[PDB]
């Protein structure tokens, strides 16, 4: 099998005004297009390193792979963390341990924006699920690094800061689009990773 | 295609009293053994990724194997750039290198003393090739990184500045175990990397 560029579960422009649909047609049919192909280009190149026992050649390709790799993991669930059904809080059990480990839904909102705009450079907020403690995490990630390859937590709701998903529209103020975000945050698709979460 | 310890080109001893047969022993029969069995297994744990497309545990995994494929590649190239018969001064083209790119032997040393006595914490110092520049190299690598995979430096002389390298002998004083090194430096193996590269 190789990895694919899957579909976005809507149009481009069912986000406005929140995000245009020029900036979702670009991340979504340039960037993540690019790193789906660089990907499966690196697991290639990854693949014949491993036949010939090249170790120098493997580690070279790290950095492609963590990059790549991690911005088709990442940008994959972000299309689903979003949706114009988005907005509004999250219900049942999610809403419920929101609460209880963050206070209020509130809180756990002023933390991922603060862990969000906190990002210096290129990065990504996360909230995830910690298996060992039973409970929710919130952390940043560094360029691509995806959430559960890098700190093992499961992720339920990323927001990607890289300038390029919200520049056009919002320029260096990150945080207007930080504040539009939430409008559009698809809750369903967010408790269905915490449900799956749980056993 | 599993990797091997590769057997030492001397016995443990051959590098008194600069290197004691203790630490020769431990570092080669304990410290580069686990790292060939666990870049094995972490190989192993990538076929499966790589033939699954699972990117999170390949990218999970790159720690791993950084770390211990970086020591298998560094410690394999150490132990051919240490002789008994090694010390003094190169010969040939490789002196003649020397001196036009770090002014003199002497001058060199200062330099590699002075990148190998400098990581704080865990590395290594290595005398390399760049081939687009034509010419020799100093740099530091954190950890096991290995030099080649992520400068693109061909290594010819590498330099262990990890603890376990010295501290049973020199303690904390990893100078004085810079200065013994230079006694065994196998200079005939580092002509064969530095000729090799000007093919
Ligand atoms: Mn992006
Ligand atoms: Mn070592």
């Amino acid at each position: 099998m190789k990895h694919s560029l899957p579909d976005l579960p809507y149009d481009y422009g069912a986000l406005e005004p929140h995000i245009n649909a020029q900036i979702m047609q670009l991340h979504h049919s340039k960037h993540h297009a690019a790193y789906v192909n660089n990907l499966n280009v690196t697991e290639e190149k990854y693949q014949e390193a491993l036949a010939k026992g090249d170790v120098t050649a493997q580690i070279a390709l790290q950095p492609a792979l963590k990059f790549n790799g991690g911005g088709h993991i990442n940008h994959s669930i972000f299309w689903t963390n979003l949706s114009p059904n988005g907005g509004g809080e999250p219900k049942g059990e999610l809403l419920e341990a929101i609460k209880r480990d963050f206070g209020s839904f509130d809180k756990f909102k002023e933390k991922l924006t603060a862990a969000s705009v906190g990002v210096q450079g290129s990065g990504w907020g996360w909230l995830g699920f910690n298996k060992e403690r039973g409970h929710l995490q919130i952390a940043a990630c560094p360029n691509q690094d995806p959430l559960q390859g890098t700190t093992g937590l499961i992720p339920l709701l990323g927001i990607d800061v890289f300038e390029h998903a919200y520049y056009l529209q919002y320029k260096n103020v990150r945080p207007d689009y930080l504040k539009a975000i939430w409008n559009v945050i698809n809750w369903e698709n967010v408790t269905e990773r915490y449900m799956a979460c749980k056993k």
